[PDB]
């Protein structure tokens, strides 16, 4: 292969980072790192405070973007998401929150960490004390904008006007705008709400989003009533949005962009129409949910960044329908379309339960079902190829495929999907404004060693040497290599025998060839990806190392606490990551 310059490495089960020959890794930052001058040091005992966590690098680092510092090639900002927290390591008691202070500590773990990095002697390093360093957390005051801003369904007792919300949490993956802003995505936000009333009666919209009275083992609602649906039901509507952050302004207020819809947002892939308008592809990560696309009203003003302040507040939100395709078992392919989610069109009106456009966006999932969007196998990250504009999306898995309502077909070709697949689409005329597209499955993951010759053996570009499961993250480098990050079953047994720990692989889009590049430590998942502008440093996140107690990564101190870290991957020879030596 032209694009793949290294030799595929074996699967590993070790509590370390395994890379190919000539590559090295270094810790950039880890959960608990104080961001500010003379900031509180990380407390390994779990006795660190909530206020200290609001000024320290958050937990379970996930999606991230690197931003070129104008006029300074040896400086950059990185905006990094903090998705959730690991109670076993967060509290000394290692269990459920037991107080309001414990609840505040967990909300402090989530959100975004903006940091400055500098290049010293060729290596990028975290800059503690930088004026750009900032924590945006679960209690940070944010702004609401777009068509749903100020609506009755967005009003609460604490916020009577429906334009101010406390925080961003469950921050999964990201977007990087061409106008120098960061998009952070609220994914499993519903897990954080419960009800003091166990017999709480939830309405269709709330049930469709998956809220429960018990919460999903988070339990903030018994101590913080903002999360208690019996007391603040509409707080559920003020989360599950795409939030826009300016990393270059530490005194700016982030904005929830309600025109991009409300759902369990994984990431946001930027593109541009041939007439210059912003396009944002977006996945809703839940079994049988949809793939969306937002197109801005206005053209991107590339020459004046601040002229695009309100670009994501005006446009059209669409949802995907995929046809049955040709049924080819190794490489199925077909056509699809984008259906508009606008009040008054496609049977979206008072009769189907939408009084206005704000309701269409607050209840995007319900509006997408009305227009007949295709139910998918957990859409996770999306990426647009920088060389030809083809779009790639992971469908991580779907153990419910084949059950009543989720039939087997087109881009979801297997029942009880434990491995996943990567879906590709080419927009018509290579214009991102087109309402139709050709689709194909770039890869169908599987285990050819244990299920040779069957659908569970995967597509032909999966071999016993490169096999993996549950692809989640994706990233392109400038050369056009596709980097696949996994968040799967690390048992290394049964269906996953020979797969080992979670990994990162590299693929050639034109050939379909895939090669294992990295293996992560015990109990982690590999998520988050950014490159230095020169492509000589690949930054990757290691999330929840030792989630089931088998890790001391990265420090490996005696009886050590494992810490979610951001890693800097480089070549000893100083060359471009993934390229030939
Ligand atoms: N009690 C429950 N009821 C319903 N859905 C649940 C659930 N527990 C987890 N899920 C969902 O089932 C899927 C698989 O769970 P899991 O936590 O293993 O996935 P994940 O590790 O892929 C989360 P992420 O999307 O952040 O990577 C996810 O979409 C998760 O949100
Ligand atoms: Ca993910
Ligand atoms: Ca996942
Ligand atoms: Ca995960």
């Amino acid at each position: 292969s032209r694009l793949l310059g290294f030799d595929s490495i074996p699967a590993a089960t070790t509590d370390t980072i395994s890379l190919p020959k000539g590559y090295k890794s270094s810790v950039l930052i880890s959960w608990g790192q104080p961001l500010h001058k003379n900031g509180p040091a990380f407390d390994p005992s779990g006795n660190g405070t909530a206020a200290a966590q609001e000024v320290q690098f958050g937990d379970n680092n996930d999606g991230m973007s690197l931003f070129e510092f104008p006029g300074e090639k040896n400086r950059a900002l990185m905006a990094i998401n903090n998705e959730y927290t690991n109670y076993r390591y967060l509290y000394p008691h290692g269990g459920m929150p037991q107080s309001a202070e414990d609840v505040r500590k967990a909300l402090a773990c989530e959100g975004v960490s903006v940091i400055e990095v500098q290049r010293k002697n060729g290596q990028w390093q975290f800059v503690q004390g930088s004026r750009y360093n900032r924590r945006i957390h679960g209690n940070s005051p944010l702004r609401i904008s777009g068509p749903a801003a100020g609506h009755e369904l967005m009003k609460t007792s604490a916020d009577k006007h429906g334009k101010k919300v406390l925080g961003t949490f469950q921050n999964c993956a990201n977007g990087k705008t061409p106008w120098g802003t960061y998009l952070t995505c609220e994914e499993n936000f519903t897990d954080c709400f419960g009800s003091s009333n166990a017999q709480q009666q939830f309405d269709p919209a709330q049930k469709r989003y998956g809220v429960s009275a018990a919460s999903r083992e988070i339990n903030w609602h018994p101590f913080d009533p903002r999360f208690d649906m019996a007391k603040n039901p509409n707080e559920l509507n003020r989360h599950g949005w795409v939030v826009e952050i300016d990393p270059f302004d530490p005194q700016s207020t982030p904005v929830k962009r309600t025109a991009l819809g409300r759902f369990k947002h994984e990431n946001a892939a930027l593109a541009e129409t041939d007439d210059g308008r912003a396009v944002v592809y977006m996945g809703d990560d839940e079994r049988g949910e949809f793939i969306y696309k937002f197109v801005s009203r206005d053209k991107i003003n590339h020459r004046n960044a601040k002229a695009n302040r309100d670009i994501l507040d005006h446009g059209t939100l669409y949802v995907a329908r995929f046809d049955a395709g040709d049924g080819n078992p190794d490489h199925p392919k077909g056509q699809g379309q984008w259906i508009e989610l606008t009040h008054g069109k496609n049977g979206i009106d008072a009769s189907s339960g939408f009084a206005d456009q704000a309701e269409v966006l607050i209840h995007a999932r319900l509006a997408a079902s009305v227009v007949g969007a295709t139910r998918m196998d957990r859409p996770e990250w999306i990426v647009v190829s920088p060389k030809d504009g083809q779009v790639y999306c992971t469908l991580t898995n779907n153990a419910k495929r084949g059950e009543d309502g989720q039939p087997v077909g087109g881009p979801n070709p297997r029942e009880k999907n434990v491995y996943g697949q990567i879906l590709r689409w080419r927009t018509d005329r290579d214009d991102h404004a087109s309402k139709t597209f050709a689709w194909d499955l770039f890869v169908v993951a599987g285990n050819p060693s244990v299920h040779a010759g069957t659908p569970k053996g995967g597509s032909s570009n999966i071999t016993p040497q490169n096999m993996f499961n549950s692809p989640d993250g994706l990233g392109f480098d400038k050369a056009g290599r596709l980097w696949i990050l996994t968040d799967g079953d690390s048992s290394n047994a049964g269906d996953f025998a020979g797969m080992g720990n979670n990994q990162m692989l590299c693929a050639d889009p034109a050939t379909g060839e895939i090669r294992r590049f990295m293996v992560g430590p015990i109990g982690c998942e590999v998520t988050g990806i950014s490159f230095s502008p020169d492509q000589k440093t690949l930054f990757v996140g290691i999330q929840h190392p030792g989630e089931n107690g088998g890790s001391t990564f990265p420090e490996h101190l005696p009886n050590g606490k494992p810490r979610s870290s951001v890693m800097a991957i480089t070549r000893e020879d100083g060359g471009i990551v993934g390229a030939h030596h």
